[PDB]
RNA sequence: UACCGUCGGA
RNA sequence: UCCGACG
RNA sequence: ACCGUC
C-alpha cells in the first residue's frame, strides 16, 4: 500500500547536524523541548551547541537556555539525568530508560506524517539481563496503535487498504534514525487498550510495545555509552538464546523466551561452573505415568539464599524466591539437608528454557524477580464462586457459608471505624492501618501535596487530625472518611471480593525430600497469621482448598490436606505440593506448576468442608478452530541454507513472522466474557458449552508461546457449531447495580449481589450516618482579628476588602476549572492554586503580615489570614475550595488555637520529618486503657509480666 | 507498744469506714489530736480533697496537705463495696521506729492512701474493707533502738485484736518483704452484726478454717499449713467457676515408665480448649493462651490445653502434685480458676554473669570457651559503638539512634505529651528528638551535639557498671510435662506464637538442633543441662512453652536445680557458640547435713492435742499455729548470706565443683523454703559449717568484678574478672579515648551561630531603624532579656533545680509587649508562647547571647526556636511543615521501615 | 467491546 | 477507574 | 542481708 508509505517516512524526529556532539542524555532532552513547543530542530530562523549543556546536573538549566522568543515539558528528576550524563545510564540496579507513545496522527493528508511522536522523560526502571550486559542506552521501547486495530477511529489510510504489512514491514524491516543512532526492533508485546495522548486531540485502542535495539551510531565503533561498538540485533539474540542449539525450537516460542533477557530483576550473584548443578532429568512420578513432579522448581544452597537476603537487604533469609539464571526460570527454594557453607543452585529440564552453555557471568547470575514474603489475608472473586458453588455437597449450605462470611466483614469493618471515630488517636490509628503510604514518602522524602492539602485522602485525615481536627466535630473529616467506606462498598458490590481471614495466596513449591503423601500439603508461616481470635504459625491436621486464577473447570479447585513435616520446617510462606501421585497437583490447579505460580489455599472450615473434588475434565478436540504454528527455526533456515550468515537472516526472519503472530487480534477476552454470559444464562459451569469454553480460553492465554492461531473466522465458525451462534449475548444481572430481574435472584453471584450485600450496605451505611458541622469558631479567629483593627484603620480595610474580592475570583475560577478536558483536574487544581497564592498584600502592618524573610510564602501570617478570611465567607458555600486551597494553613490555625499555657507544646515539623513518623500502637492503646485489667502483652532478661504481688 | 494505733473517736463512730479512714489520715499528718463534728455533707462525699475542705480549723491551718487517694478508688470505697473490675480498694500501712527513745509508742504509723489492687481469693470471699496490711521493722534486726523483745512485738502482733478505725483487726499471715509483711483481718466492728456497713462477725480461725479446711489437713506440719495462706492472698484474675460434674481430680500424678516412683508432671495440669478461650475473653487477650499459672481451690501451678480436646465442654484437670491441701471444692471460691499470668510473647533473655561458672566447668575446651565470650563481648560493644558514630551523620538515622536508646512512652502516656521543663522536653531525648524534628542537625548545631555527646558519655558509664552478655537465641519460657508421650527422654518441644527475631535470622519453632536448659539461679555443675529439640506436631497448639518428656528414671524439671512444672521458668538457649563444647554432668551426691540443718515437723494434730478436742481446740490450735509460724518467719534470712557467701566461695577457688561448692550448693537449695520446710537454721550452726566444711574462713571478700574498676593484682583470672576488666573495659576506654580526642578536634565543625535564628530579629531591626516606636519597643525587649539572662545565671548556672529554671521561665514569659503591638501578641490565642512576640523575643536573646549564654537563650526558648527554624528551613513546593498538637506528637514514632528505605535511596 | 488473579503506585 | 511489574 | 522473670 504505497499511500502509507509516504506516511511512514518522517515519523521520527530529526537529528540536526548541530547536536551530533552533544551527550545522548542531552540530545533526547533537547529533542523533547522542541518538540513540546512545535519548534523546528532545523530551524534556521540561529541554532549551535552550548558546551554548559554537556556539563549540566539539571535538565531545567539546558532548557533556561533555549527559553528565545520561539520557546519563550515534564522534566526528568535530576538523579536519573545525572546517572544519564556521568553514571553510564545505570544506577543501583536501575537502569535509564528511553521510550515514547505513538498515536495515529489525526491530520489526514497523505504527506503528513502517519503517526505523531511523543518521547517520553529519562526514567529510572528496574534492569534486565539484557540492559546489564550491553548497556541501557541501547535500549528503546515504544507504544503504537496495533495496525490490526478494528476500532473506528483507525484512519482510512490504514483502514481502506496491504497497509497493515506495510506498517508491520516499517517496524521491522530496517533501521530507525532516532537521537544519532540506529534502532532495530526485535521484540513486540501486546500492550493492551490505551487512550490516545490527550496533546495528540478518546476512544481506546490497542496498542503493541516494540523493543529496539541501538545496532549503531556515530559515536559507535566498527565500554562507555559514548563508545559504543557496532552489534546487531541478531548477534544481540544469539548471545541469549545460543540460538546454534536451538533450531530445533519453534520459532514462535523461542521469540517468546526473548522476556526472559527482558524481565526486570535483582542481580544477586554470579555463580561459578563448578557451583551449578545442571539435572539432566526432572523428578517424575513414581508411578510411571512419565509427569513431571517439580516442574519450574529447583533447590538452592542456604549461602545463596543468605546473599539473596545480604543484597536486596531482607530481614530475614528467603525460603524461595522466583528467579531466572542463565536459560532457567522459575523457583528456587533452599535445601532443608544443606549443612555446608557452600554456594549452589541446581538447574533442571522443566526450568531451562533454551539449551544454554552458561558461559558469560550474565548468563551464570542469579536474577530474582521476587522473593517468597510474609503472607496477608486474601478473599474470594467471581471465578471461584461458581465452581464453589458446583462443586457443593450441599449448595443451600455452600451459599449460606459464603453470605455469612459477606455479614461478618461488613459488620466488623464498619463496626471497628465507628468505635474509632469516637477518638482523633484512634481514628488515625485505624486510618493508618487501612492504607500504606510509606512507598510515596520514602520516594518524595516528604508527604506530596496537592494544593493546600496532601494528595491522598488517608493523609488529608491523619494530617488535619495532626493539627486538631476531630472526625466527629469537622464535617469536612466526615465526607473524607464517607467517601473512603463508599468507594470501598462498591469493590465489594462490583467484584465480591469477600475476604477470608482463613486464605492466602502462596507461591506454590514441590517436595524434593518425598515426606509428603499426594493430597497432603505442608504450609508453614514465617511469623504469626492473624485472623480475628484466632492465629496461626502454620496449618496442620485439617483439610484445606487449593487453586489458581484463572479457575474455569470445576476441577480447578482441590480439596487436599494440610500435614506440617518437621523435615520442612524451615520452608516458610510457601506452600509445598508432594511429588508423589500420577499427576501433580500444580497441573490440577488450571494447568499450573512450580514456576512461579501462586496458589489461593482456604483452611475457612466452613468454605472447606462442603467440597466434594471433581476429575480432571476430558478437554474437547478443537483443533478444528485452534491452529497450532510449529514452525522450527530449522524450518525457517530452510529458505538460506547453513552458517552464519544464514542464521543471521532467520533471526531477523523469526523476528518478521513474530511481529506478525504478535499483531493479530487476541480473542481471550472476548472468549471469557461470552463464557461468563452464556454460563450464566445456563447457570451451569460443568454442562456441555461450559467445558468447550474453558477448554478454548486456556488454550488462547497460552498463545504466544504456543503459537495457537485463532482469527475471527475461527471464532464465528466455534459459535456456530458449538455455541449460540451470532446472537450476542446479554450481561449478567449482577454487572448491573440494581436487580432488575422477575422473583428473588438465583444465580449464586446474583444472590450474594442483590439479596446479601447490597442490603447489608445500605444499613450499615444508615447505621454509619447515625453514629458535625464545616463550621469552627477556631479557623475565623485570623478574620475576627483584622476585622477589628480594620473597623478602626481605613488603610487597613481597604487590604481587608481587596483581599475578600480576591478570594471571590479564585473561588469562582474553581468552580469553572475544578467543581463543574485536555488539562488533568491535578493540573486544573494546580492552575487555581496559583492565583490562590498570587494573592498577595501588593508598611509595617504589610512587613508584619508578608515576613518577607521567610523564603516560603506559605508560612508568613498573611497566608493565615487569607485562610481564615476564606473559611468565614464559603466555609459552607464552597467547601471543597477552601479546604483545597487553605487546609494546611487551617491546619496551623487550629493548632494554634487549641494549644493551653502549660500543657505541653504544639511542634512545627519539616515536611521531611513529618514523613519519617508513624503511629504508636502501644501509645494509643496505652492511653486509651488509662481514659477509660490483664497486662496485655503485645500492648504493654526479656521476662515480662508473670504475676502482680509474690504469692 | 500500747498506743502505738491511731485513736478513733466517738465523733467519727458514724463514718463510712472509707471517710474515717481518710480523715484519720490528715489528722495524723498534721499532728492533730482526735476543737469537731461528723459533717454529713461527707457520707455523699465523692472526693477525698472536698471532706479535707471542712477541716478550715485553726489546728489545721497552713498545714501541709497529705497525699490523696485518686478520685475512682474513693468512689470504690464508697459505693463500690470495695471493689471495681476484679481490682480491691486496699487499706495499707507502714510502721517505723519512733526516734524518740524515751521509755513513756515504740512505732510510729503511716495510714497510706486508698489504693487499687489486684484481688484475690480471701478478699472476693470476705471482702476487702475486712483485710489490713502492715510492713514492720523485725524485731530480728545498728539503727535498731536500745529498748530492742522479739516476743513482746510478736505478742503484740499475734496476742489479740488491735483496733482500728472502728474494726477490730487480728493478725493471720506474715512474710518477709529489714520489713516485714503482716495481714490482719478484721474480726468485729461497731457497726458489725453479731455490703461493708452491715459485716457479721468472723473469727480468723473461722476465715482460716474456710480456705485449708482444717479437719481434713491436721495430718499436715502446721507451719506448712500456714505457708499455704499465701494462697488465699494471691493476686489473681477471676476468670470461671466450674460445676463439679466438670473437675476430674486425679487420685495419682503421671509416674516413671521405669518404675522409680518419681512425679514427671509436678505442678502441672491440663484443661479444655474452652477453657481456655473463656481466659481470652476475660482478660482481653488477643489470642487464646497454651497454658496459664493459676490456682483452683488447694490445686496451684501450670495447667495446659489439652490438644486432644475436641469438644466444647468446660473442663479442668488437678493431679495430686498441685494439690496443696485436702479440699472439698465445694463453695464458689474453692471452685474457681484463678490465673496467675499467662505463657505469652517471649523475648531474648542473654546470658546471665551467674550462668558463666557452669558453662565455663562444664566446656570440653574452657580456654576456647573464654575466648568466644570475650570476641563476642567485643564485637557487640563495637558494633553499638560504630552504629551510635554512623547514626550521627544523619537526623533521620539519629532520631532513629535516639529512640531505640531509650523508652519514653510510659512518661507520655501518663501525661498525654512530652512534658517540657521551660522553653524545652524535660529529657535529653526527647530535646534531641523535637529540635531534629524542626530541622536542627547535631553535626550543625552545637547545642545539639554537646547533648549528644552526653548521651553516648552516659552510655558507657552505664555499660561499665551493668556487664551484660547478649545472645539473641535464649529466652525464659514456662516449664510443661508431655502428657501426651511424644517426647523421647533428653528431647523437648518448643514452639512460638510468632516469629522470634535474632539479627538477620528468625524462629516460629526449634527442631534438629541441642538446646541448653537451666533454672536461674544455677548452682551444681548439673543445674545446666544439653538436650534435644524435637518438634512433634503433636503439640503444635502448645506455643510460648517447652514441653519436657515424661519418660526417663527423673523428670528433666527436678534435674534444673530441683525444678517442676508449677510456674517455675527454664532459661532456653539455642545458640550453637554456648551449646557447642558443653557437657552434662549427673545430680551431685548432696551431703548430709542434718547437724546443722533442724526440721520442725509439727503437725496440726500433735499441736491440738495438747490443748484437747474438738472445735474448741482446733480455735486455739488455729492462734497458736499462727503465733509460732510468725515466730518463725520472723527469723533471719540465711538464704541471702549464705548465696552471697556461695558466690565469694567459688570466686575465690574459682570452682563450682569442688567438695565445699557442692556442700554449699546443697545448703542453698535446702533454705529456698525455710519457712515452708520447717528448717531452723541459726547464725551458730552457719558458722560450724563454714569452719568444719567450706574451708573455714567466716567472712569471705568480695569479688573484684563487684567493683567499677580492676582492683585485682596482675591479669584477672575469674572469668567474670576477664570479661568485665580484660574485654570489656579496655574497650569502653577506648571509646572515651575517641570521644575525648573527637570533641578536641572539633571551623567546620559544629557552631552554636544559626543565622536562621536571627531572622526575626533582624526583621524588627529594620523596622525600628525607620520608626521610635518600634526602636522604643525593640530596645524595651532587648534590655528585659538581659535582665532575665542576668538571673539565669545566679538561679541555674551557679528550691530544688527544676523549681529553680521554672522560676526564671515565668519571668521570661512576662517579657510581653498600636496595630504593631496588635499583630505581634495575637491575643485571640488563648497560648502567649504561640505569637508573632514569642518568636521575636526568642530570636532577639539568641542572636544577644548565643556565644555567651547558650544554656540560657535554649532552655527558655528552645521550643519558639525549633519553631523559626521550621518557618525558615521550608522551601516552596517542597511539601508543607505540619504544626502539630502536643497531644498528637506524643503518639507518634518514627518508622523503622521508612528510615531504612529513604537511606537506601541515598 | 476487547479476561481474571498477585505485588506496587495515582 | 487509570500506570508499572509478574502468573 | 540471693538470683531470675514479667
Ligand atoms: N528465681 C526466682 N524464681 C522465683 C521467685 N519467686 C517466684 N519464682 C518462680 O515463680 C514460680 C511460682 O511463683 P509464685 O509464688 O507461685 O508466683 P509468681 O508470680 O510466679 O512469683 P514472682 O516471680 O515472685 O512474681 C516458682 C519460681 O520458679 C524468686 O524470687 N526468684
Ligand atoms: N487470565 C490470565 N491468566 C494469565 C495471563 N498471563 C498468564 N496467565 C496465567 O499464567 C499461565 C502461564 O504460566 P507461565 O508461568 O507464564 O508459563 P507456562 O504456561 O508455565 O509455560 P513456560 O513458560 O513454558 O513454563 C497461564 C494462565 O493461567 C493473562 O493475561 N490472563
Ligand atoms: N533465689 C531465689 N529463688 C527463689 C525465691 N523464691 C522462689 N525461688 C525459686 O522458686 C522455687 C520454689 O518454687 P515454688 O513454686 O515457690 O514452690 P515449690 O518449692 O515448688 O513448693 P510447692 O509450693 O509445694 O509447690 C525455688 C527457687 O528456685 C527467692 O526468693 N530466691
Ligand atoms: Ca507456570
Ligand atoms: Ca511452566
Ligand atoms: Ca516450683
Ligand atoms: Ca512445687
Ligand atoms: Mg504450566
Ligand atoms: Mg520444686
Ligand atoms: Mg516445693
Amino acid at each position: 500500500a504505497p499511500v502509507v508509505a509516504a506516511r511512514l517516512r518522517n515519523i521520527w524526529p530529526k537529528f540536526p547536524k548541530w547536536l551530533h556532539e552533544a551527550p545522548l542524555a542531552v540530545a533526547w532532552e533537547v529533542t523533547r523541548l522542541f518538540m513540546h513547543c512545535k519548534v523546528d530542530l532545523e530551524d534556521e530562523s540561529g541554532l549551535k551547541y552550548d558546551p554548559s549543556w554537556s556539563t549540566a546536573r539539571d535538565v531545567t538549566d539546558i532548557w533556561k537556555t533555549l527559553y528565545l522568543d520561539a520557546f519563550r515539558p515534564e522534566k526528568p528528576p535530576n538523579d536519573v539525568f545525572v546517572t544519564a550524563m556521568t553514571g553510564n545510564f545505570e544506577s543501583k540496579g536501575s537502569a535509564v530508560v528511553l521510550s515514547a507513545v505513538l498515536d495515529y496522527n489525526p491530520d489526514n493528508s497523505p504527506t503528513a506524517p502517519l503517526y505523531l511522536v511523543k518521547l517520553k522523560p529519562l526514567m529510572f526502571e528496574q534492569g534486565c539481563r539484557l540492559t546489564r550486559r550491553f548497556g541501557p542506552d541501547r535500549f528503546f521501547e515504544i507504544l503504537i496503535p496495533s495496525p490490526t486495530s478494528t476500532s473506528p477511529s483507525v484512519p482510512p489510510v490504514v483502514s481502506k487498504q496491504g497497509a497493515v504489512e506495510e506498517v508491520i514491514q516499517w517496524l521491522t524491516m530496517g533501521q530507525h534514525s532516532l537521537v544519532g543512532r540506529q534502532w532495530r526492533a526485535f521484540f513486540a508485546k501486546d500492550a493492551g487498550y490505551r487512550k490516545p495522548l490527550r496533546e495528540f486531540q478518546p476512544k481506546p485502542i490497542i496498542k503493541e510495545r516494540v523493543h529496539f535495539f541501538a545496532e549503531t551510531g556515530i559515536t559507535f565503533r566498527p565500554e562507555p555509552v559514548e563508545q559504543r561498538t557496532e552489534f546487531k540485533v541478531s548477534q544481540m539474540l544469539d548471545w541469549l538464546l545460543q540460538l546454534d542449539n536451538n533450531t530445533w525450537q519453534p520459532h514462535l516460542k523461542l521469540f517468546s523466551r526473548i522476556q526472559l533477557g527482558l524481565s526486570k530483576t535483582y542481580a544477586i550473584m554470579t555463580l561459578e561452573p563448578h557451583q551449578i548443578r545442571h539435572h539432566k532429568t526432572d523428578l517424575l512420578s513414581p508411578s510411571g505415568t512419565g509427569e513431571v513432579m517439580n516442574d519450574g522448581v529447583g533447590r538452592m544452597s542456604r549461602s545463596v539464599a543468605k546473599r539473596i537476603r545480604d543484597v536486596l537487604g531482607l530481614g530475614d533469609v528467603p525460603s524461595a524466591v522466583q528467579g531466572r539464571f542463565g536459560s532457567a526460570k522459575g523457583m528456587w527454594v533452599i535445601d532443608v539437608d544443606d549443612t555446608g557453607d557452600e554456594d549452589w543452585i541446581e538447574t533442571y529440564p522443566s526450568q531451562r528454557k533454551w539449551e544454554c552453555d552458561f558461559v558469560d557471568k550474565h548468563q551464570r547470575t542469579l536474577e530474582v524477580r521476587s522473593v517468597a514474603s510474609e503472607l496477608k489475608s486474601a478473599g474470594l472473586n467471581l471465578q471461584l464462586l461458581p465452581v464453589l458453588e458446583d462443586r457443593a455437597r450441599d449448595k443451600v449450605k455452600m451459599r449460606q457459608a459464603i453470605g455469612d462470611r459477606l455479614i461478618n466483614d461488613l459488620q466488623r469493618q464498619f463496626s471497628e471505624q465507628k468505635h474509632a471515630l469516637n477518638r482523633p488517636v484512634e481514628f488515625r490509628q485505624w486510618v493508618y492501618e487501612s492504607y500504606s503510604s510509606r512507598a510515596t514518602r520514602v520516594s518524595h522524602g516528604r508527604v506530596p501535596f496537592l494544593a493546600g492539602l496532601p494528595d491522598s485522602q488517608e493523609e488529608t485525615l491523619n494530617f488535619l487530625m495532626n493539627s486538631g481536627f476531630d472526625p466527629k466535630k469537622q464535617k469536612y473529616l466526615q465526607d473524607i472518611a464517607w467517601d473512603l467506606q463508599k468507594r470501598k462498598c462498591d469493590t465489594l458490590k462490583s467484584k465480591l471480593n469477600i475476604r477470608v481471614g482463613r486464605s492466602a495466596y502462596i507461591y506454590m513449591i514441590a517436595d524434593f525430600w518425598g515426606v509428603l503423601e499426594e493430597n497432603e500439603v505442608h504450609v508453614g508461616f514465617s511469623s504469626k497469621f492473624r485472623d480475628e481470635e484466632e492465629s496461626f504459625t502454620l496449618l496442620s491436621d485439617c483439610d484445606v482448598l487449593v487453586a489458581r486464577s484463572p479457575a474455569h473447570f470445576p476441577s480447578d479447585i482441590q480439596r487436599v490436606r494440610a500435614v506440617f513435616k518437621p523435615e520442612l520446617h524451615s520452608l516458610k510462606d510457601v506452600i509445598i505440593f508432594s511429588t508423589k501421585g500420577d499427576v501433580p497437583l500444580a497441573k490440577k490447579l488450571s494447568g499450573g506448576d512450580y514456576d512461579g505460580d501462586m496458589a489461593w489455599v482456604c483452611w475457612d472450615p466452613e468454605i472447606v468442608d462442603g467440597f466434594v473434588n471433581a476429575e480432571m475434565p476430558l478437554e474437547p478436540d478443537l483443533s478444528r478452530y485452534l491452529k497450532k504454528d510449529k514452525t522450527t527455526f530449522k524450518q525457517l533456515m530452510a529458505s538460506h541454507g547453513t552458517g552464519s550468515a544464514a542464521k543471521e537472516q532467520t533471526t531477523y526472519d523469526m523476528i518478521q513472522k513474530s511481529f506478525h503472530f504478535a499483531l493479530q487480534p487476541n480473542f481471550l477476552g472476548m472468549c471469557t466474557n461470552y463464557k461468563e454470559r452464556l454460563c450464566y444464562i445456563n447457570n451451569s459451569v460443568s454442562n456441555k458449552p461450559a467445558i468447550i469454553l474453558s477448554s478454548l480460553v486456556g488454550n488462547l492465554v497460552d498463545q504466544s508461546k504456543q503459537g495457537i492461531v485463532f482469527n475471527e473466522a475461527s471464532w464465528a465458525q466455534l459459535r456456530r457449531e458449538l455455541l449460540g451462534g451470532a446472537l450476542s449475548l446479554p450481561d449478567p444481572m449482577y454487572k448491573s447495580d440494581s436487580w432488575l430481574g422477575r422473583g428473588e435472584p438465583t444465580h449464586i453471584i446474583d444472590y450474594l449481589k442483590f439479596s446479601i450485600a447490597r442490603p447489608a450496605i445500605d444499613k450499615e451505611l444508615e447505621a454509619f450516618h447515625n453514629a458535625a458541622h464545616f463550621w469552627d469558631p477556631d479557623l475565623a479567629s485570623y478574620y475576627t482579628f483584622f476585622k477589628e483593627i480594620s473597623d478602626k484603620s481605613r488603610s487597613s480595610a481597604l487590604l481587608f476588602t481587596t483581599l475578600k474580592n480576591r478570594i471571590g475570583e479564585v473561588e469562582k475560577e474553581y468552580g469553572r476549572l475544578v467543581k463543574n478536558s485536555k488539562d488533568p483536574y491535578p493540573v486544573r487544581v494546580n492552575q487555581v492554586y496559583e492565583k490562590w497564592c498570587a494573592i498577595t498584600p501588593e508598611s509595617k502592618v504589610i512587613r508584619l503580615l508578608e515576613l518577607s524573610f521567610l523564603a516560603d510564602r506559605e508560612m508568613n501570617t498573611w497566608a493565615l489570614l487569607r485562610a481564615s478570611t476564606a473559611f468565614k465567607l464559603y466555609y459552607h458555600k464552597s467547601p471543597k475550595f477552601v479546604w483545597q486551597m487553605a487546609g494546611r494553613q487551617l491546619a496551623y490555625i487550629k493548632a494554634q488555637m487549641t494549644s493551653r499555657p502549660g500543657e505541653g507544646a504544639p511542634a512545627l515539623m519539616t515536611a521531611f520529618m513529618y514523613a519519617g513518623l508513624m503511629p504508636d500502637k502501644k501509645f494509643t492503646k496505652q492511653y486509651v486503657a488509662r481514659l477509660e485489667e490483664y497486662p496485655d502483652p503485645e500492648v504493654y532478661d526479656g521476662i515480662g509480666f508473670t504475676g502482680n504481688g509474690d504469692y
